[PDB]
This record gives C-alpha cells, structure tokens and sequence, in this order.
C-alpha cells in the first residue's frame, strides 16, 4: 500500500490546511467543448498571419445565469492555435478587455521580452500590438495565457488560457492520433468556486499559497462527457489551474501511454496507470478503449473524484503499434567554463521569495550567455508544511538531470519547461537560451508568482 | 453659473452620468480620523508607523462593509508633519495584494519616496523612508498608487489626509483645534451592493466610477457639532471622477484661505465652490448669526452632504489680515522653451502626446531648481470633461486659462488643476529634487487607462 504517483505522498496538496476538496457538480452531463481550431487570417507554407484578441463575455457553464468570463477570439479559454516550426509566424494581439493584460506564449522559445509577452509586455483596452517570430524547436503541446504582474493569478482564473499546438515532420511521420476533435483532445483542467449567479469572485476565493475551488471545469465544461468514435485517442492534458494537483486515473485503472510532455515527445513511450501533474506541466497520452463494448462509459477520476466520462461507441479496430523510440534527445554540452546556478525558491504565504529577494520590476537577478548551456541547482526549501513548486522558467526547454541526486521521473527525459519540486528537493536542469532577452524565472502555483516567488535573468550574446 | 468652471462640461451633463441620491440610512456623526500618534518625536525628527489594513466599517445597517485602510479599517489616521523637521516613516503592507504609499503634493525625491508607480510594496514587507519636506503649510494627502490600479485601491478605501504644518501659518489667526473646530472634509462616493459590500470592477467605467451614495470621511449621512463661532474645513476631492459643487443653506459665505501647495496670497469669499479630484481647499466658515438648534446644511448641487449643528460658542472676534501669504514666483530660465503638454482622448483613446503610459518610457526631462513654462491643453470638446492635470514632486503656480486670468483662487500653490475642454493653461513649474516624477489627470480611471507620462529631474 503506496502512492502510485512520483512525488512526495506527504507533500501533495491534500494535505494543506487550506486544502479544497473537489465536488461533484450536479450540473447537466454534457459533450466537453472541444475549442474550434483558430482560422488563420491568411497562411503560405512559409508564412502565417493570426489575430488574437482578448474578449469579455459570458458563457453557459451551470444552469441559470450566465457566467462572466474572459477569454481569446470567444468568451472563455480560446480557440486553439496551430504554429509550425520553421513558419514566419505574424500575430497581431488585439485587447477588448476593461483591463490591460499581456500574452504569455508559455513555452515558446521566442525573444523577449517583448514577444515573450510576459510582465514588460503590456497591452492596454483598445490598442493592438504585433509580434512576429519563427519557432525552432521541436512539435509539442505549448499554451497562450496573460501574463500581468500582478496579477497573472486574476486574468487565467477569468479564462484568459487557450491551447497551442506546434507542429513539426518529425511528429507528423509518427503513427499517432491527429484528427483534431476527434481522436485527438485538449484536456485543459482547471477548478473554480461559483457564487450567487454562478459568477466567480477571485478576490474573495484569494488564498496566498494557492486559490483552488470545488468545481472541476475541463475546457470550460461541467460534467463533461466525450464520444469516442475511434479505438485510441490522443489526450493532451494541461494543468491550467492556479494550485491544484491533478493525481488522474481511470475508474479502472485503463493503462495509458504517455508520448509528450511540456517542450517535446518523451524519447520513448512510458505507460502509466497513474500520472501527476503540478500547475502548468502537460503530458500527451495515447488511451486504447478496445477492451470496452458500445455503451460502456469509462470515467477519468482524479484521486476519487469523477471528471470526465468517455462514452463508448462503435469503431475499427486498431492494429498500429508505438515505436520503440519516439524521439532524439540531442542534449546539448554543458559549458566547462560556467559554474552552477543555485536558485533556492523559499517561504510561504506572503513570505514567498527566490534567492532572498521579492519579484521587482526594474531589477535583473540574473545573467546568461546565449547558446552556452549551464546546470541549475533548483532548491525547493519549504519543510514539513510542504508544497510541490512547479518550478518554470521562460524562453527555453530544459532537460532534466537529477533529482536529489537520484534520477529523474521516468516521465522526465525529454524537454521540459516546467519541473514540479518536492519539499526538501534540490533537482538539477541543464538549461541553454537560443536568444537574447529578459526571461522570468518563477514558481506556476500563481498566487506565489504574485506574490514575489518570481525572478529575471538576462542573457546576451558574448 | 457660480462656479468658475464651464457649466457644459460638467459632470452632470456626461453621457452615463449618476446622480447622488440621499441614502435612507440613519444621521449619525461625522467621522473625524484620529491624528496618528508618532512612535517617537523630537523637536528636530518625528518618526511614523503606516499600516496598509484589510477590515471592516459600519456604513450602513446590516452587514459590514470590507474596507483598506492606513492604521484603521477605512480611509486613515490623518498624519502630521513639519517644514524642516527630518521625518522617518515605516511603510507596513498587511493587504493580500501589493500597494504604493504616494504623498501627492510632497516635494520628496522620486521614484521612491515619491511612492509612485514605481515603489512596490508586497504583503507583508516593510519599507523605510526618510525626508526633510521644504514646503509652507498646506494640506496634502496620501493614497495608493500602483500603475494599475489606482482606482481600485483607492475605492477599496487607501486615502489618509496629512497635514503640514509650518511657522507662517501658526502665526494667523485661524481655527486650529483638530477634531473640534479643524475638520478633514473628504468628499467621496461609493455604489452598495449586496450586504452592504463595495465591487469596484462591476461598476467600473473607463472614463470614470461614480456610485450615487455621497461618503465624508468615511460617513453615511454625516452630522457635525459646532462649538465654535469659525470652523475651518480641509476640503479633500477624494472621488474618481465626480466634481463637488458646494455651497451652503442660505448662501451662507465661507472665506478660502488655502489650496493644495500653500495658503492663498489674500482671502477669497465664496458662496459656491467647485472642486474637482484630488484639489484641496481649505475654508472659514464663520456661524456667528446661527443660534443654539440651528441647522446649517452643506450642499453638493441640490444634494445634503453634511449638517452642521450649531450649539452656543463664544463670540470670535478675530478679522483676517488682508494678507495670508507672499507669493514668491520663481523666474522662468529664458534658454528654456515652453513644455506642450496635451491630454487627449476618452474611454479607452486616453493619452498624453499621443502615447499610453510605459513604464519604461522617460517622455520627458527637465534641470532642478529651473522654472519652465507648462502649456497644458485639454483637447476633447463637445463630449468633453474637466481634467484635473496633476504633476508629481513639484508645487507650480498657474499663470493664465486661455490667455486669461486664473481664477480667483488659483494665485497659490497648487498640484492639480482642473483643465476645462479645449483649453490650454499656463503653468510655471520647478522641481527642487531630483527623480522620475509622473505627471497625469487625476481621474483615476483614464490614469489607469494610460493618460499617464513620467518626467525625468537631473542636476544641470
Ligand atoms: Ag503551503
Ligand atoms: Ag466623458
Ligand atoms: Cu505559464
Ligand atoms: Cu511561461
Ligand atoms: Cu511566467
Ligand atoms: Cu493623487
Ligand atoms: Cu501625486
Ligand atoms: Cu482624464
Ligand atoms: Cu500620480
């Protein structure tokens, strides 16, 4: 009798004195939204034009009255965004909202810190910007959110987070599911807490080391269900909520393989039956339901909650077979020359901080040779009344070396941007930066991030 | 019209306009903040505690409302300093958010004493600051000040009057017995909702938040005592947008004697008075044809904001000299040439000189201790508001509205002026200190919404 998950039994959330117990929403079972993929304004094969534009709205989440919410190119979350390696991507970021905001392409390895669009990126009611940039890095799950500093934490629990996809040859030539919608799924998982007229308050749910509420909201869905018409599907999970920890299993421990993470595909498939994620990590699995009958329903749990039900129907077998290899890890040469980076994040509640000092605005922590890689010591030194810190660092895919010493999760050998840190844990990443800019470096529970448990690094070119 | 401004462009002919209704909530006395007690005073240092608090006041019957506030639940103890006496205050932010402490009318150094946009303080931390203010008499405030939101932080109820104190104005024969005969008149407005509770954002417009319940100090349907023959009111626009036109029952007159930056040059009677935000003007009203029982309302448009109840007081026999103050002008530096400042724009349009505040961004830099001149027009017309333009770290006189005369009492010392649509003025500007002021309209909604630049001082 263990946990089956990788981290520390101890540290996890339920465990907090704060702690929110998901419920069961008596809300309508209803088909998850599926975001609409987002039309291009015009697109080459060298070249691809977007609009993004944050939007205040309302969408029918409970039964009644509808909920405010915020969200891109529609009224929560936003349309999916497919970017392609090696394109001329051109976006124009466009804000409607009574507030300004700022867009975030979270693991996207672009300059900063203007493209970047983190906290020096903002973007004022009514004005646009445009941003232009040619990703060079491999096929993965990415995601938009805002990016203000303060508050981050605000702007995402008002739905300010839309799924990006980056496309590559390498992961086209693979035998996966790709039909978008169909056998292939954003499963963007979030929680809220509604009050009267099913709105939502953050400032009243405000907590300092995390807001989390009862309601689980998967792509901005309650009670979702999702029709399975093919024997495999792809699920690309996102943990898009502000603190909440998402142990996920099937009712009846299905096996389910996982083929991606944050910044690429794992060099080799791992399956689970049981698979954590922390604020910001995504994993791509591949689930088989061939073992199921028309009309059976296979619930996904997390830890023994029900969140999301897969309705069974009729579909053509599927022979195919995942490759030994799913992908080359080329691991880039640590510079002899540089040190070791130690980044101690420490405290909690208001006490949050990195390497003794608060987030400020105008002060750089921080500085970094481009194209020169470099081992970060990455320390999360809370004690007993512990909090795993999903540590993320901006403009870069890292690898992960060691954790206390020990290997990495079996989950953890490709490239990642986001590693949750167990109380106590010092783990080291090799971390390089292809471009020059000013990248933050911070904890993903966001109300931390708010709070200080942010830092910036330079890097420039020698 | 009484008041000097333009009627069309006032407050109550915008497009989404509240009025104030009187609240059915019951009289009750005027609030008046306590003086806050120094940790320690010398003669030559005084030495402050500023706590930033979340709490709760009882406004109106039924529930609390969640209040901020500078060491009390709402609004702030009223803090006061001395010309030349070296102060040493403690900034403690007990919010669960960040905050700014900002003394809009100090000449203090930028951009951190300033406490503007720039001077971060989180929750639970502290800062400490230290300065000497060189400044006559007058009366300031304090307030939040992130960029953004201001707006918000203010609504929530960060605003603490401060008064300074000098040796000029002790020797005058006014009114100066805090509490009992020299009162902060802080003239707000608030929207209740539910339980009583405050919601910035649901009442949020960008050209500006108006609730329709008038709050004075933190007061529902405030009431106040007299017992005195002249009673001196600090007056303080501490609202978002809206403008206070004040006058009295019976057209009683009152005498302004001071502005934002210093007493005025001579008295200047009134019987109707406009104010728009962050203006100070500080009035002698004198009650001596009132009688025990009396009750002598104080009148925003057609609106009672406060009455004044009038008690026996011994007869005060005290004139005001002709002269209050000597206006020392500054001369303009003749190599220096006329600063165009234009405030453009409404709803989500608002700038300065065509640009949206960055904070990154110096639009402008001047030498200390130089005078220049400050031509500041007000572009929008038709749809048109007054704009208060107010400037960081200095203390200007204003020299002419449209080529014209100012008005009557804008011949001292002021932070803040109210420019009227289409309108340039003229102002002589100094800074003494170096730093990176900001400089903006003092509607807080366009100054969040980016009318909003910085200056930068250097020494020549
Ligand atoms: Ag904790
Ligand atoms: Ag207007
Ligand atoms: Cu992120
Ligand atoms: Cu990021
Ligand atoms: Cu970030
Ligand atoms: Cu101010
Ligand atoms: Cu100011
Ligand atoms: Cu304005
Ligand atoms: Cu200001």
């Amino acid at each position: 009798n263990y946990t089956d998950y990788f981290f520390d039994e101890p540290a996890f959330d339920l465990h907090d004195g704060g702690y929110v117990p998901l419920e069961v929403s008596d809300a309508p079972e209803k088909p998850l939204n599926v975001p609409p993929l987002l039309k291009p304004d015009k697109e080459t094969a060298t070249d691809v034009y977007y609009t993004v534009t944050a939007e205040a709205g309302e969408t029918q989440l409970l039964p009644g009255a509808k909920t405010k919410t915020w969200g891109y190119n529609t009224s929560l979350l936003g349309q999916t965004i497919v970017y392609r390696r090696g394109q001329h991507t051109h976006v124009t970021l466009k804000n409607t909202l009574p507030e300004l905001t700022t867009f975030h392409w979270h693991g996207a390895n672009v300059s900063g810190p203007y493209v970047d669009g983190g906290c020096h990126a903002p973007v004022y009611p009514g004005e646009s910007k445009h941003i232009d940039f040619t990703l060079e890095q491999p096929a993965t799950t990415l995601w938009l959110h805002a990016h203000p500093c303060p508050s981050t934490a605000e702007q995402v629990w008002h739905g300010l987070a839309a799924m990006v996809i980056v496309k590559d040859d390498h992961e086209a030539s693979l035998p996966l599911p790709r039909n978008y919608g169909v056998d292939d799924i954003p499963v963007i998982l979030q929680d809220r807490r509604f009050h009267e007229n099913n709105q939502w308050d953050y400032r009243a749910d405000y907590d300092p080391d995390g807001v989390a509420g009862p309601t689980a909201m998967i792509n901005g869905t309650i009670n979702p269900y999702f029709d399975v018409t093919t024997q495999k599907v792809r699920l690309r999970f996102l943990n898009g909520a502000n603190r909440r920890e998402w142990r996920l299993h099937f009712a009846d421990d299905l096996p389910f393989t996982q083929i991606g993470g944050d910044g690429s595909l794992l060099p080799e498939p791992v399956k689970f039956t049981h698979l954590m994620l922390t604020c910001a990590e995504r994993a791509e699995v591949i689930v088989d339901f061939g073992q199921y009958h028309e009309g059976d329903e296979v619930t996904l749990y997390t830890d023994d909650v029900p969140l999301l039900k897969f309705r069974i129907h009729a579909f053509k077998p599927d022979q195919t077979t995942l490759p030994d290899k799913l992908f080359d890890v080329k691991a880039p040469v640590v510079d002899p020359a540089l040190p070791v980076r130690h980044v101690v994040m420490q405290g909690m509640d208001e006490g949050v901080a990195i390497d003794g000092k608060k987030f400020a605005m105008q002060r750089i922590d921080a500085t970094q040779p481009i194209g020169k890689a470099q081992y970060w010591d990455v320390t999360n030194s809370n004690d007993a009344p512990g909090m795993v810190h999903p540590f993320h660092v901006h403009g870069t895919q890292f690898l992960v070396l060691s954790r206390n010493g020990h290997a990495p999760y079996p989950n953890e050998h490709g490239f990642k941007d986001t590693i949750g840190v167990n109380p106590g844990e010092t783990v080291r990443l090799l971390v390089r930066f292809d471009l020059p800019g000013v990248y933050m470096y911070h904890c993903h529970i966001i109300e931390h991030e708010d709070g200080g448990m942010m830092a910036q690094i330079e890097t420039f070119d020698p």
